[PDB]
DNA sequence: AAAAAAAAAAAAAAAAAAAAAAAAAAAAAAAAAAAAAAAAAAAAAAAAA
């Protein structure tokens, strides 16, 4: 996981189109979408983070936000996100998860060791947090994203423990539309059920709109 | 009268069994507490004219 040949990054490097290489070689198992595809590659690169003084915070993250009616290869953006990035770590708006948005504190059920059980948030402070079904989360999965996702902090008050811990995370995620169908019509935001404080903290606003048609079904069908 | 004897007869030392005294003496199991987590019932606050 430590690389040796720095040559064949730069020769790639000044291939003059490495920027369209870069963008068709991510989610290769995922037909079309080049758009998704650019917004994630620019996430999975990030930005420059940087602090004037020591009191004017900018994060260089790029979070990306994919909002389509269904069947449309959001979940399966985020497992390849998994798959390629180091530190990922993907967890989900309903239950279903082994890491959990919002850090806790309680004895490990296997270890039964006292443990800090820091959430999905901080757990990828120096990677990305992928969030599928974004729009079907808790009040308090809410306020935890939002504060790392506005603060890049995570506060404790639990136990005993006082403590704030870093989550500088890029966070992807899925969401659905209002309705399970995303209608033009109306505004993304009324939409999507998450309230405007989330949605501002996102970069990219993927909308993920299916139509009906022939071709771009046909080669579907034949990938 | 003293001169050999020839015993008591005392001492030191030994034995010599008794019978009493003296000297040795952690690790294994349990329970209780305090803490957890879990099934159930119970008590809250969002719904609409
Ligand atoms: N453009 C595409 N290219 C390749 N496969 C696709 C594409 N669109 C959908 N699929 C396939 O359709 C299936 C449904 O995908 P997926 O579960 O990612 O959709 P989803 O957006 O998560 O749906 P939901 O919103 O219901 O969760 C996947 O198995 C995926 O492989
Ligand atoms: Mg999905």
């Amino acid at each position: 996981l430590t690389d040796e040949d720095v040559k064949m990054i730069t020769s790639l490097s000044k291939d003059q189109q490495i920027g369209e290489k870069i963008f068709a070689s991510i989610a290769p198992s995922i037909y079309g979408h080049e758009d998704i595809k650019r917004g994630l590659a620019l996430a999975l690169f990030g930005g420059e983070p940087k602090n004037p003084g020591g009191k004017h915070k900018v994060r260089g993250d790029i979070n990306v936000l994919l909002c389509g009616d269904p069947g449309t290869a959001k979940s399966q953006f985020l497992k390849y996100i998994e798959k390629v990035s180091s530190r990922a770590i993907f967890t989900t708006g309903q239950g279903a998860s082994a890491v959990g948005l919002t850090a806790y504190v309680q004895r490990h059920p296997v270890s039964r060791e006292w443990t800090l059980e820091a959430g999905a948030l901080v757990l990828a402070d120096r990677g990305v947090c992928l969030i599928d079904e974004f729009d079907k989360m808790n009040d308090q999965d809410r306020t935890s994203i939002h504060e790392a996702m506005e603060q890049q902090s995570i506060s404790i008050s639990k136990a005993g423990i006082v403590t704030s811990l870093q989550a500088r995370c890029t966070v992807i995620a899925a969401a659905n539309p209002i309705g399970g169908r995303y209608d033009p019509s109306l505004t993304f935001s009324e939409n999507v059920d998450l309230t405007e404080p989330i949605i501002s903290r996102f970069d990219i606003l993927c909308v993920v709109r299916d139509t009906v048609d022939p071709v771009q079904d046909e080669m579907l069908a034949r990938f």
